[PDB]
């Protein structure tokens, strides 16, 4: 198990233009297209984002370009950014998934105002951060998702994605 694994099962693979969770526009394995509610945004979004006419379907290896320039972009806001490289530095490599995992789904900016949740991170009150995790719109709105990625946190372990 690694990374990509793990967020190919939390995102799914779909090759035609869906809503998310959210009802946001998406294609591909979780990839975001556009917040804009026009269907038309969305495919400019898609041909820009692919260097081709799509007219909102794309091929499996299209895909799969997406998602590595997804999770490397996840893994580098992660290390720019002030408030996560030091609980990235710190955690061990499972953990280290968590986190890329909770960044590709909410953004950096998302995943930065989990304040208080990264201070126990940090300091590895594994149970006391998985509790302060769940108190928050992500896990009421995705508790699946949310409870294997607060799962991960708390043991270190992949045992929720087996
Ligand atoms: S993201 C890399 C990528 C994969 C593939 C689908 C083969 N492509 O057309 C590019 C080179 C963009
Ligand atoms: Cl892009
Ligand atoms: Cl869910």
């Amino acid at each position: 198990m690694n990374i990509f694994e793990m967020l190919r099962i939390d995102e799914g693979l779909r090759l035609k233009i869906y809503k998310d969770t959210e009802g946001y526009y998406t294609i591909g394995i979780g990839h975001l297209l556009t917040k804009s509610p026009s269907l038309n945004a969305a495919k400019s979004e898609l041909d820009k984002a692919i260097g081709r006419n799509t007219n909102g379907v794309i091929t499996k290896d299209e895909a799969e370009c997406l998602f590595n320039q997804d999770v490397d972009a996840a893994v580098r806001g992660i290390l720019r950014n002030a408030k996560l490289k030091p609980v990235y530095d710190s955690l061990d490599a499972v953990r280290r998934a968590a986190l890329i995992n909770m960044v590709f789904q909410m953004g950096e900016t998302g995943v930065a105002g989990f304040t208080n949740s990264l201070r126990m991170l940090q300091q590895k009150r594994w149970d006391e951060a998985a509790v302060n995790l769940a108190k928050s719109r992500w896990y009421n709105q995705t508790p699946n998702r949310a409870k294997r990625v607060i799962t991960t946190f708390r043991t270190g372990t992949w045992d929720a994605y087996k």
